[PDB]
């Protein structure tokens, strides 16, 4: 329907103050569509769309979530990236903000970090994060976004992985996951599992621990596909006792790109259900709506 009438619907949801109905309208349209609806909306009422959401509803993550959803994806990201560095490194936020991201989104997020804070995002990050652990080095690699093709053959490149894993060539490792193109990763990993006795995800388990462990484990989910990384992040968000911050970072930032998470989630169970469980009566309905499990 006309983006003009869509803006109206929100305005009446924002009048009703109905968090779920706003969230529902959100769920209906991708980030780009929600950008067009945001415009229609400000011309209509001379009110910034996030500014009205903030207005009607007072609260926490639930509020901020609905705002993010009608705000510049890349600014939202650059602020999250600003925040995770503000106090002490928020690794959980790193994952959500660095690894759970397309190369395009990332790019504008870089650019948006300049507009906002007159700084080079990647400089700030390597400043705070350092280069002492593998997870740091991986993260720098990932952020560059230079996917280089791999010298043919899954199996052949799979056996090269598993050897890097055995010897503990954490250099190959970093560079692989830092550069392997996603399309090329799926076959390699299917192959790893078909030949090397241990899934890649177990390989990591053997070699890495703590925040080293999680970074690659996120990596591997993300090269399979964002909806896969998402599903996991959501799950982690569930076990960390309904992590509303994580859930707000990744949803308001990425839902449109990751709607298949509900199916990916099946390996952990029913997404709809677990959120009913882990998240309270305010946040959960909002969440179930966005990720389309009502
Ligand atoms: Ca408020
Ligand atoms: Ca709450």
């Amino acid at each position: 329907p006309k983006v003009t009438d869509i803006a109206n619907e929100l305005k009446q949801a924002i009048d009703a103050k109905d968090e779920v109905q706003i969230a529902f309208i959100a769920s209906e349209y991708s980030a780009e569509s929600r950008e067009k609806i945001a415009k229609a909306y400000v011309a209509s009422y001379g009110k910034e769309l996030p500014d009205d959401i903030k207005k009607a509803l007072k609260g926490g993550s639930e509020e901020s979530l609905l705002m993010d959803l009608f705000s510049d994806r890349h600014e939202v990201r650059a602020q999250h990236i600003r925040d995770a560095l503000s106090g002490r490194n928020d690794h959980m936020a790193f994952f959500d903000t660095v690894i759970l991201c397309t190369p395009e989104d990332w790019h504008e997020t870089v650019a948006a970090y300049t507009r906002m804070f007159k700084k080079p995002l990647v400089e700030d990050f390597m400043k705070d994060v350092g280069r002492k652990e593998d997870w740091c080095l991986l993260m720098e690699k990932w952020m560059a976004h230079e996917r280089v093709s791999r010298p043919g053959s899954p199996e052949d490149e799979a056996q090269r992985l598993d050897q890097a894993f055995d010897q503990k060539n954490t250099a190959y490792l970093i560079d692989f996951f830092g550069t392997v193109p996603s399309a090329e990763y799926r076959p390699i990993a299917e192959a790893f599992k078909a030949q090397n006795g241990k899934s890649i995800e177990q390989a990591i388990a053997t070699i890495y621990t703590k925040t080293d462990y999680y970074t690659f484990y996120c990596a591997h989910f993300a090269l399979l596909g964002m909806h896969r990384l998402a599903a996991y992040l959501i799950n982690c968000a569930c076990n960390d006792k309904g992590d509303e911050k994580r859930m707000r970072r990744i949803t308001g930032m990425m839902v449109d790109k990751c709607l298949g998470a509900k199916h990916a989630y099946k390996i952990y169970g029913d997404m709809g259900t677990d959120i009913e469980r882990c998240f309270d009566k305010r946040m959960a309905p909002i969440l179930r709506t966005l990720w389309r499990v009502k």
